[PDB]
């Protein structure tokens, strides 16, 4: 069975109790330790009560050095602000919230030389923090569960300037704080629009993903748009991005709620090499 609630096997059920039990002395420090919760680290161990209370109180550790409780109110540095890429913008057909990655434009380079590395994290750790707030609000809206997030990760433009060797080690630093902090919350990355060098790419990253994350990661052809949108209603999606929702003002590309990158102006720039 799922090792879900509702769900659960009575293995796994035994498991939850004694978890519950081992780490309470923890939970009056995190946020909302209902069983769905404790779940999400028990599936990531495969319900090994060792292993998920190590990477459980790790994770407490984790949120006390990173003042995470007080994260969304952080509004990054301005050249973080303006030329980070990606954003939240919509929910899938389940109410799940969604994130568009937008490499392409992502000046990686300028970015290092722009901001110190601690920003950077701090800033994807926030949009971890901001999505998980999105999900518990559909909680309420929906009188369901929801705890996981769909992402699309277009890779139009994806070049050998992104492969440059200290971006991928700090993207790596993210990917391995995301999946030791955020376990169980991918629900599906759709990789859109990938030019012939994504598999060398994906093989930069690949040893930096847990096996969950790998089995969610869906690489689409040429009619991504057409599968996006049996995921997610059309008016939940961009122009852009094959649906109907626009800006206010009109825009295609929703840039209220997605930002689209781009070079960064040297008057930016703190350092002359990384
Ligand atoms: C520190 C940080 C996160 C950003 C600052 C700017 C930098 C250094 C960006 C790194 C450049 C970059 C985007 C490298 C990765 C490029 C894309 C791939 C290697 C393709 C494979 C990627 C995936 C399959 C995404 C997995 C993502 C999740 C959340 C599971
Ligand atoms: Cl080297």
């Amino acid at each position: 069975m799922s090792g879900r609630v509702g769900d659960l096997s009575p293995r796994q059920k035994e498991a939850l109790a004694k978890f519950r039990e081992n780490v309470q002395d923890v939970l009056p420090a995190l946020p909302n330790p209902d069983d769905y919760f404790l779940l999400r680290w028990l599936r990531a161990r495969s319900f090994d009560l060792q292993k998920s209370e190590a990477m459980l109180r790790k994770h407490v550790e984790f949120r006390k050095q990173k003042d995470i409780d007080n994260i969304i109110s952080w509004q990054p540095p301005e050249v973080i602000q303006q030329y980070l890429s990606g954003g939240m913008c919509g929910y899938d057909l389940d109410g799940c919230p969604v994130w568009y990655d937008i490499i392409g434009p992502l000046d990686a380079k300028g970015l290092l030389f722009s901001a110190s590395k601690q920003d950077l994290l701090r800033t994807k750790m926030r949009e971890c923090e901001l999505l998980l707030q999105e999900c518990a609000h559909q909680t309420t809206k929906l009188g369901r569960k929801v705890e996981t997030i769909t992402i699309i990760y277009d890779c139009e433009g994806l070049g050998l300037k992104h492969l440059w060797k200290p971006a991928v080690e700090a993207y790596g630093e993210f990917l391995c704080m995301f999946e030791e902090n955020y376990p169980e919350t991918l629900k599906r990355l759709f990789v859109v629009k990938a030019p012939k060098l994504f598999p060398v790419a994906y093989n930069l990253i690949k040893p930096f993903l847990s096996e969950d994350t790998r089995k969610k990661i869906m690489v689409l052809g040429a009619n991504w748009k057409e599968v996006l949108l049996k995921h997610i209603s059309p008016d939940q999606v961009p122009v852009e991005y094959g649906g109907t929702m626009t800006d206010p003002d009109g825009n295609p590309k929703c840039k209220s709620k997605i930002n689209y990158g781009g070079d960064i102006p040297r008057k930016y720039y703190v350092r002359d090499q990384v």
